[PDB]
């Protein structure tokens, strides 16, 4: 039993809710919140911009030190950093950004990072401003993640469409 509330159950391990991931994180304080990161951990817009703003830019400061030490992530890769005031940990995961021409096949590799954590709050990778089909992203999530994932879907029209079209 965990403290996630109001989610629709999609499968054995995947749950979905129309919710602002920032407001969700601030309520649940999950062990892991997933950020829709880029390889540079530049948290400028989309989910990443929102999560960083909620940390008063502490996420960005920590991220810049991470990059200065380690260099960029790989597309499809991840790193674990602090969750600041939102969660214990933030798993920064890089899905391919279609608006940069990156290979959508790397979306499965990106979701594989979730399997290293027993429970997560997460967005649909590569959705929104990353330019991928959110229905496809949800499918890859369901077919790749085996741990317990709670998906926060910001856009109401998409949440209802995601539910109504789910197979
Ligand atoms: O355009 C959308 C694409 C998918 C990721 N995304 C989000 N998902 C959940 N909660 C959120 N809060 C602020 C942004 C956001 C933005």
């Amino acid at each position: 039993v965990n403290s996630f509330s109001g989610y629709l159950k999609l499968t054995d391990n995947v749950y979905i809710k129309n919710a602002d991931i920032v407001e969700e994180a601030k309520k649940v304080k999950p062990t892991v919140v997933v950020n829709a990161a880029n390889v540079y951990l530049k948290h400028g817009g989309g989910v990443a911009g929102a999560l960083n703003k909620a940390t008063n830019n502490a996420m960005q400061v920590e991220s810049d030190d991470y990059i200065a030490t380690n260099g960029p992530l790989k597309v499809g890769g991840s790193c674990v950093l602090s969750g600041h005031n939102l969660a214990k940990h933030c798993l920064h995961v890089v899905g391919p950004n279609v608006n940069k021409g990156e290979d959508i096949q790397l979306l499965k590799s990106a979701y594989e990072n979730f399997n290293q954590h027993e429970v997560l709050l997460a967005p649909l990778l590569s959705a929104g401003i990353f330019g991928a089909d959110p229905i496809h992203s949800l499918r890859v999530c369901v077919d790749t993640v085996r741990t317990n994932v709670y998906l926060a879907v910001f856009d109401k029209n998409l949440y209802d469409k995601l539910v109504s079209s789910f197979l």
